[PDB]
């Protein structure tokens, strides 16, 4: 288990989502579904110039799954997935310039459901999660666990959990206020008011 500090904008991004008064939480399913969506987009992309990099699995798909009992909600994807690379430091560098846009544009009027226009919307989960775990695999690494908490760290394991193939999932500990969004109708609910057309088979789960 290897623990990280987060970039200094992004620890700072995390504390402005988790500390400022905003009800409007439910856009936090969008966004990650949203990324859920890009990184499908990407791996049917490459799969045209090499149909191999289907051999982890041909099905492109999302998944939604609730859990009263763990207190989870899982975004679960078949997307092309996230190298530890990606996870330490890649996506957390590119991610510095949209924070910084986006929290400026906070002081200039903006709201935090705009927070997709930024590139950083996966932080919108923090909205809801006490913690995160992304588990991810992708063609050209092995299968990874991150995990955070906040409060400026984060650590990056390899996963010993069930092998995924390919693909990410999100799995989303809830705060003990925000169970609501582990309820198939709201769930339903937000899935159709903000994510009706996305390019991609979303099943939701029911317990
Ligand atoms: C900016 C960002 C970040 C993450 N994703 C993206 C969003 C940046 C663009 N996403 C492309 C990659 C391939 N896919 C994904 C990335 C993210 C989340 C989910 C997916 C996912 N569901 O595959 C997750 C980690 C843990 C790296 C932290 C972070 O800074």
């Amino acid at each position: 288990v290897e623990t990280f500090a987060f970039q200094a904008e992004i620890a700072q991004l995390m504390s402005l989502i988790i500390n400022t008064f905003y009800s409007n939480k439910e856009i936090f399913l969008r966004e990650l579904i949203s990324n859920s969506s890009d990184a499908l987009d990407k791996i049917r992309y490459e799969s045209l110039t090499d149909p191999s990099k289907l051999d982890s699995g041909k099905e492109l798909h999302i998944n939604l799954i609730p859990n009263k009992q763990d207190r989870t909600l899982t975004i679960v994807d078949t997307g092309i997935g996230m190298t530890k690379a990606d996870l330490i430091n890649n996506l957390g560098t590119i991610a510095k310039s949209g924070t910084k846009a986006f929290m400026e544009a906070l002081q200039a009027g903006a709201d935090i459901s705009m927070i997709g226009q930024f590139g950083v919307g996966f932080y919108s989960a923090y909205l809801v999660a006490e913690k995160v775990t992304v588990i991810t695999k992708h063609n050209d690494d092995e299968q990874y666990a991150w995990e955070s908490s906040a409060g400026g760290s984060f650590t990056v394991r390899t996963d010993t959990g069930e092998p995924m193939g390919r693909g990410t999932k999100v799995i989303l500990h809830l705060k003990e206020d925000q169970t609501e969004y582990l309820e198939e109708r709201r769930i339903k609910e937000i899935v159709k008011k903000h994510s009706q057309f996305i390019g991609y088979p979303i099943t939701l789960f029911v317990e």
